[PDB]
């Protein structure tokens, strides 16, 4: 998150990080057994970490559960980054409590001007590579699709939106990928990409949760 500010401790409580060995991207709590990430962090062994402020530092309110499978948009296109969503089920369930909780998916999209909150750990420096150990915030909006594809002619798919500032200094980046984007309680975007970070005229590129809400729900009760 660049140009963002400190969260405070479990403040996302569905905020939560995907470990390699160490935290590579983000995700969202949707039930005590589900995440959604996006389809570009797919790694084999991804551990969960749940109840997460300072990723560096055990502060008493994790979970570590492993992945015991994911599931990638069967549409997802590495080139374009069209679908760019992935479920990934726990192999136990989340406790939950008020420092680890779900995110409601969304029964509407959500329009241009809406506010919503982006989180992650990732990259706080538009230029170079800074990664925060506590977890980072940023109020967004939504923005127009015909500005979104001004800025990106020809890239914006009707899976995708944009958000953030054309000014430049704020948006999320490298390292906040898969996590969420909430607008009114819901979960309506998953961090995907953008040209930079915080780049005057690049704003961010977000994942159209609303899109997929019945193939989440399908696919988390089948799976
Ligand atoms: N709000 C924001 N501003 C924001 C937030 C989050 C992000 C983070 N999300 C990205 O990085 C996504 C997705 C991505 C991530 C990694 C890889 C490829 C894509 N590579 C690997 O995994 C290696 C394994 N393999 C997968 C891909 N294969 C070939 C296909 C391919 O070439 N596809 C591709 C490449 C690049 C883009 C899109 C599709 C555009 C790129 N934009 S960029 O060029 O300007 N660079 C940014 C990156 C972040 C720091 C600032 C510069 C982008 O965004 N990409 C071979 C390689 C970014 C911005
Ligand atoms: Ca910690």
């Amino acid at each position: 998150i660049v140009g963002g500010y400190t969260c405070g401790a479990n403040t996302v409580p569905y905020q939560v990080s995907l470990n390699s060995g160490y935290h590579f991207c983000g995700g969202s709590l949707i039930n005590s057994q589900w995440v959604v990430s996006a389809a570009h962090c797919y790694k084999s062994g991804i551990q969960v970490r749940l109840g997460e402020d300072n990723i560096n530092v055990v502060e008493g309110n994790e979970q570590f559960i492993s992945a015991s499978k994911s599931i990638v948009h069967p549409s997802y296109n590495s080139n374009t980054l069209n679908n760019d969503i992935m479920l990934i089920k726990l192999k136990s369930a989340a406790s939950l409590n008020s420092r680890v909780a779900s995110i409601s998916l969304p029964t509407s999209c959500a329009s241009a001007g809406t506010q919503c909150l982006i989180s992650g750990w990732g990259n706080t420096k538009s230029s170079g590579t800074s990664y925060p150990d506590v977890l980072k915030c940023l109020k967004a909006p939504i923005l127009s699709d015909s500005s979104c594809k001004s800025a990106y002619p020809g890239q914006i798919t009707s899976n995708m939106f944009c958000a953030g500032y054309l000014e430049g200094g704020k948006d999320s980046c490298q390292g906040d990928s898969g996590g969420p984007v909430v607008c009114s309680g819901k979960l309506q975007g998953i961090v995907s990409w953008g040209s930079g970070c915080a780049q005057k005229n690049k704003p961010g590129v977000y994942t159209k949760v609303c899109n997929y809400v019945s193939w989440i729900k399908q696919t988390i009760a089948s799976n």
